[PDB]
This record gives structure tokens, C-alpha cells and sequence, in this order.
């Protein structure tokens, strides 16, 4: 019946470049439907044969966020995005 979709976990593949350069600038904030809330140093995105999802760098340690499909994401002056722009 549909073949073309556009479900993305968080960041897409345009809209991540834009968003986590513009709207992260490497520093982003996470937080989830427990109130849960946490800046994160440095970060890139990584997109799945099947899906997408964000890994940043912890300063000495590489980090998965976003491939959970993590409730929302605020960065200071920008703004918050839950699971995808939708």
C-alpha cells in the first residue's frame, strides 16, 4: 500500500545537519518524560541501514542519543524536539 515514509527517530538528514550544528552547536541538551535533562560536549550523527540516530562524543567517551527515540531535546535559545520534528 505505502512505500514512501518519513517517521525518523529524532534528527532526519538534512534537518540534523542544520539542527545539531544551528541548534546544538555540538552542545545539546537531552531530556526524556522522566524530567531527565543533560548537556552533552561535541557530536555527530550516524544513520542505520534502517533507521537514524545521534552519537556524541563525551569527551573521551562515544555516546548513542537519540536512537531510542528520546522524548525531547532543548538547547538554550533554540528550542525542544521530540522524537522528530512532528
Amino acid at each position: 500500500m505505502s512505500m514512501n515514509d518519513t517517521y525518523q527517530p529524532i534528527n532526519c538528514d538534512d534537518y540534523d545537519n542544520l539542527e545539531l550544528a544551528c541548534q546544538h552547536h555540538l552542545m545539546l541538551t537531552l531530556e526524556l518524560k522522566d524530567g531527565e535533562k543533560l548537556q552533552a560536549k561535541a557530536s555527530d550523527l550516524v544513520s542505520r541501514k534502517n533507521v537514524e540516530y545521534l552519537v556524541v562524543e563525551a569527551a573521551g567517551e562515544t555516546r548513542e542519543l537519540r536512537l531510542d527515540k528520546i522524548t525531547s531535546f532543548s538547547h538554550p535559545e533554540i528550542g525542544t524536539v521530540v522524537v522528530s520534528e512532528s
